[PDB]
């Protein structure tokens, strides 16, 4: 019955593992468009086609920051893209438009016979990622295309918090003990503005500003959530709604909140 599903039958051990069940390459895109430059990761053999994910680092940051959700990700069906920004210093504004110029260029390889995703992309299911400057980004992204299927920015950063037109199901990852861009203004307000979705705020026990980013010691729970969310949201796949919905019940987790998600 549902076409989008892809994969196994999920347990909490196949989503905590480093790994999901599909073959994973990647290539460095030849001419970056609206952007400056990007990394796609991509299942070889998914059984179908799937959703693309454009994800964005921040404020003097680069794919480095943001690259295992790449892996990650495009192992359990997913096209990944991770980017660097036309500068190094740009706003989430200019951020949201390089976001979306990613996923703009992942449709059109999709159609190149020469493209290693030729034909590997649903166009329709796309979705949006990024820490701090580019978690305020893929907030913007949202808002401005509520055709999107799922959000889950990490440790946002934006100065303006009102995101209650978002329709768009949306994961925030935050950082407890985040001192760059701290809960109490970022965050949490940031949650609460949005009336209108499924929604979910996940905040890591004394999780510093980089607690979500390559390397962090939370792994298995961040990589889980992120993949049951796009999962749920972006594949419409109701195997994933108790991952995506539950509370870990988890002393890694010392806020947890949802709306609108069975
Ligand atoms: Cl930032």
């Amino acid at each position: 019955t549902n076409p989008y599903a892809r994969g196994p039958n999920p347990t909490a051990a196949s989503l905590e593992a480093s790994a999901g069940p599909f073959t994973v390459r990647s290539f460095t895109v030849s001419r970056p468009s609206g952007y400056g430059a990007g990394t796609v990761y991509y299942p070889t053999n998914a059984g179908g086609t799937v959703g693309a994910i454009a994800i964005v680092p921040g404020y003097t940051a680069r794919q480095s920051s943001i690259k295992w959700w790449g892996p990650r990700l495009a192992s359990h069906g997913f096209v990944v893209i991770t980017i660097d920004t036309n500068s190094t210093l740009d706003q989430p504004s200019s951020r949201s438009s390089q976001q979306m110029a990613a996923l703009r260029q992942v449709a059109s390889l999709n159609g190149t016979s020469s493209s290693p995703i030729y034909g590997k992309v649903d166009t329709a299911r796309m979705g949006v990622m990024g820490w701090s400057m580019g978690g305020g980004g893929s907030l913007i992204s949202a808002a401005n295309n509520p055709s999107l299927k799922a959000a889950a920015p990490q440790a946002p950063w934006d100065s303006s918090t009102n995101f209650s037109s978002v329709t768009v199901p949306t994961l925030i990852f935050a950082c407890e003990n985040d001192s760059i861009a701290p809960v109490n203004s970022s965050a949490l307000p940031i949650y609460d503005s949005m009336s209108r979705n499924a929604k979910q705020f996940l905040e890591i026990n004394g999780g510093s500003h980089s607690c979500a980013n390559s390397g962090n010691s939370n792994q298995a729970l961040i990589g889980k959530k992120g993949v049951a969310w796009m999962k749920r949201f972006m594949d419409n796949d109701t195997r994933y709604s108790t991952f995506a919905c539950e509370n870990p019940n988890s002393t890694r987790v010392s806020d947890f909140r949802t709306a609108n998600c069975s």
